[PDB]
């Protein structure tokens, strides 16, 4: 046997990678979004990571470089940018940050809220408000899926339903077209579990960029983020996330996961932003195999700030 | 002047922010739906911090005796984990903020008391209170008063305990439950023994001042989750926000909070807070303030 492999000589590397190729398998006991068409083509078993830590080291394993949308993981950004924009206190007038009335901004109906109250005549303008806040975070200018776009805007009935529900009860300061549209394209946007992983790093260092060496989000902006995330961030699970991995976490159904394990006191004792992806989503809607992975990764390496 | 005091540190700090933060409690009231409880001094605060190298540090009305009502809630949770191990009790209670219902809310807390372990109302509270004497280090008082006035007019909980009985959550009897979450409640504590209780979970279970471990660590990590999602009732989410520490509260005014080991305290610390005027949420209106204040000074935050 010329040919062969090599018998060797601790390593987060090594581990990312004999974790993402054990979780993989289980994709086959959950499905792709649905009621997103567009969603419903991607290949199920896929499963990447991305953890970066604030000296630039970057660790990755398995499909960490396939592009996604956002979906609610933008609901995070967008949040961020209200409160960067309008303060804090405005934002906490329209949102609630409990996990008519206000509605949590991890929601679709605190998100459409948030979206209505970005600054900017049109939708076009929130937009790019919205944008330029994202290219401080990372370097670029986001691409907007627009498949997944245009699909989600012909049949996005329950999110139509909600809008006009929030303007007659008085919680959405835009029209009700302007501020689906808003929605709608932040959920487009596309990134790696890279780009996540590095608005986690900032996230996890209090809107401080390690990378850049600015304070890019307010600190009390970057922890209320956080405690939403921790709170509200795995839809009806949250609760179980905070027990059993114990790590600030938000999910969309496209499948990213963005994980953030702040300063503490190896691995990872400066912190580090982390960027799952695994499409295959589970009952609560949170990637089944990347839940998995986090879970590990989190209870192996000790990550829980509890 | 031949007599006067003294002309010019998280004691100090403690004492000035005790003293600012206690007229607020002008802004509340204390509880009535419990009749011996709307009885006590409105105005009092009090504080308690507890270091796990023994170290204490309190100002104000720190060492005045009161009921643990729902903080009793996360020793509950906690023993009835401890003997019947998590994955029985996550069957019967959520861990989220006939369905299963909360442990840090009343339906969730009366499953919990039902599924202590004993076969009637005295076993149950036995095992219970000779857990907390291996947290404190001493069998805990009960307020018979405050027990005897609670159970006369516990219609709601009644209701709730039926509710959980017909929906098959309860593994217990009616008024068998029903005693033994009223006198869990009234057991009684000083800010010094919910800063210690407090200080052992910063520690996963570890009790820092006797060196053996009395809650298992992933007991006491779930009730850390539990306090930070769940435990200040409707403002919970607010606390995480704003102060980032897990926290739980009680009716009565007592807000038991912690720091894990992440200057000062750096090695972590139990918090132990009275202040008897609540707020709308059921909260401490000044204590929670004083919370908040040291929680951002002192930058304890765990995000
Ligand atoms: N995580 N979320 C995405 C949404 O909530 C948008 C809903 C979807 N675009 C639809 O309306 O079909
Ligand atoms: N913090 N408390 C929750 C309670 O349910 C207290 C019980 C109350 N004494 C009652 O009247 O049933």
């Amino acid at each position: 046997a010329m040919k062969e492999l090599i018998k060797e000589h601790i390593n987060p590397a090594l581990q990312l990678h004999d974790w993402v190729e054990y979780y993989r398998p289980f994709a086959a006991n959950g499905q792709s979004a649905n009621y997103i068409p567009a969603l419903g083509k991607v290949n199920d078993s896929q499963l990447g990571i991305c953890v970066l830590e604030p000296d630039g080291t970057m660790i990755h394993a398995g499909d960490w470089n396939v592009s996604f949308t956002m979906q609610s993981i933008s609901k995070v950004i967008s949040f961020i940018a209200a409160c960067m924009s309008r303060g804090i206190p405005y934002v906490l007038d329209r949102v609630d940050v409990e996990p008519g009335k206000p509605f949590n901004p991890m929601i679709n109906a605190g998100a459409l809220t948030i979206a209505s109250i970005l600054p900017g005549e049109s939708a076009y303008e929130k937009l790019e408000f919205l944008y330029s806040v994202m290219e401080t975070l990372i370097g670029k200018r986001p691409r907007i899926h627009e498949e997944v776009f245009r699909s989600e805007w012909e049949t996005a009935h329950r999110n139509r339903a909600l809008a006009y529900y929030l303007k007659e009860t008085n919680f959405l300061e835009a029209e009700v077209e302007e501020t689906l549209e808003v929605y709608l394209k932040q959920c487009a946007m596309e990134s790696t579990t890279e780009d996540i992983a590095l608005i986690g790093l900032i996230l996890a260092h209090d809107g401080y960029h390690p990378i850049r060496h600015e304070q890019v989000i307010p600190k009390d902006v970057a922890k209320l983020a956080k405690a939403l995330m921790l709170t509200c961030g795995m839809y009806n699970a949250s609760g179980k996330y905070a027990a059993f991995v114990g790590v600030p976490a938000k999910s969309g159904v496209s499948g990213g996961i963005m994980a953030l394990v702040p300063p503490s006191a190896q691995p990872f004792q400066s912190g580090c932003g982390i960027g799952i992806y695994g499409p295959a989503i589970d009952e609560y809607g949170n990637s089944l195999t990347g839940g998995m992975l986090l879970k590990h990764m989190a209870q192996e390496w000790e990550l829980s700030i509890f």
